């Protein structure tokens, strides 16, 4: 006879929020990327310095001169920073992230510019050599979708 | 968190589950993300009355999505089941709109 | 005979108000919240500089370099801002806020991780010593479900 | 004889409309105008940087840095958004509004907190000098009733 003004409108927050759900959690989970970013970041200085200072790239975080344990690096999303001949991946941890990228991570790695050193920003990568890496494949990279704008770059980026 | 809330103190909301009552609601209680209504004993209609309903919701991964029928309890993080005991609200008083079986997706 | 169509609409969007009444009611005092916050921050900066270039955490405002008057550093539901030894605290208003919140206030507090710092946020917490502080409890902390997922830091939280 | 309840129960909706039409009238209204609001902030950055960078308020749009036509930051409601001395002005539209806003404005303001700035919104105002504007009376305010809580700000708040 009556009541459908208060039927609907909590029945449209309702469906409201089912819309509001994937935008939050991917602008969320987007959010938790940025982060595992700035860890990686703030060290390229270290291996930065290493490897002008010794032309080789810093083997392990103690060579380059950081928290000598990976998980010394490690914050609210990311459960580590490790240093590997260079290249340096942040993990992201298993609580407090989206659902789709904990236990995943990223790298950051640079190149030889002579003089001087480039960094790049991606998916997972492995260093072959002094001046190569290669994606680290395995299936725990962080997804596309979830990753900056400034951060999609390939293993052979130049 | 990426858990749900066990109750509503967790969930933040009046921790009285009667503290979320109206002219036909008793109460309103969160138990472990599941949210269900009860129905008041008087102003009410009379097959319906102390009868409730649930809300729970299913992770989407980044999101949520909410689901609105007869009574479920919770089992695990992703999966609820009939709060089968016989004061559910009697599906020809639910909304079309609320018409969703624990195992809807 | 006839009218109740206006008179069962005017009385469902009257109860529809009144279960949007608390909704609308913690998602505002949430975002009254939000906002101490994000007065207490900012300040993290004066504070950890003077830190990490003194080895001592400042004592007050002045000392931080910030407004030297509490007050000075309040908004629109933030009656103020005051830094005790290194910990910021941030208080509620009393006009213009939720209800169970004003009056009440959280803290940001770090912790030397040797070489820089890391910071927390959470609820009202004294300092003891240069690596350890303590809640504050006394009655006036914002309730726990008024604070960000990002803001539920223990005294003891590392 | 008897056919009564159809005809009650047409004429109780169409007073229902009756009733529910003032309310979604200024509901409506007043979110025409929350959208005026979103329109002159997010301009605040502009006229912030410029005041911080150079202290002296913006003269114009074209000064802050933005598009150069007032008319060029129009909206749905929205005819305009001027910038003059650092006030950010909003302007209503005249087709698609309410009837009691149509061409109708408020303004942004901002004031030197020494190091940084601390803005204002409110019903229209002029700027007298680098740190005092006054009410631009002249009739074509948005009226109180219009404006949410958050800017209820007059020309002398400090
Ligand atoms: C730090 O990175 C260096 C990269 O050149 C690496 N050196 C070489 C040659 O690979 C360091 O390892 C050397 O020093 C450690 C010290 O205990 C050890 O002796 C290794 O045998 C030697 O290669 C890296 N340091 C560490 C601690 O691994
Ligand atoms: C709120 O829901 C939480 C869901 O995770 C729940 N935590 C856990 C781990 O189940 C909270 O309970 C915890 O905190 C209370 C506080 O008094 C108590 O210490 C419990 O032992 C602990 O599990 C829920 N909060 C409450 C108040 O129950
Ligand atoms: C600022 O924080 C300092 C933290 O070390 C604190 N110093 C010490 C040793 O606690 C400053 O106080 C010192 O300087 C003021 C200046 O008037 C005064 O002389 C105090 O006696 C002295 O401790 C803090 N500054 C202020 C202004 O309190
Ligand atoms: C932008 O705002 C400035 C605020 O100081 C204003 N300058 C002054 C001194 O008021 C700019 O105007 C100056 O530059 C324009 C450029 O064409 C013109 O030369 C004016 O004579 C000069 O005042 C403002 N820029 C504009 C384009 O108005």
């Amino acid at each position: 006879f009556t009541l459908i003004e208060l039927m609907i409108v909590i029945a449209i927050v309702g469906i409201l929020a089912a819309v509001a759900l994937p935008a939050y959690q991917d602008y969320t989970a987007r959010a938790q990327v940025s982060e595992a970013i700035l860890l990686a970041e703030g060290q390229k200085s270290a291996v930065t310095e290493y490897y002008l200072n010794h032309g080789k790239w810093p083997e392990n975080n103690t060579s380059a001169g950081v928290a000598s344990s990976p998980t010394d690096i490690k914050g609210k999303y990311v459960k580590e920073v490790e240093v590997k001949n260079g290249v340096v991946t942040a993990t992201m941890l298993s609580s407090g992230v989206n659902n789709e990228i904990k236990g995943k991570k990223l790298s950051l790695w640079a190149r030889r510019e002579n003089g001087s050193v480039k960094w790049f920003c991606g998916q997972p990568v492995t260093r072959t050599d002094d001046d190569t890496v290669a994606d680290a494949k395995d299936g725990k990279e962080i997804d596309t979708k979830h990753l900056p704008s400034t951060c999609r770059d390939n293993f052979d980026a130049k």
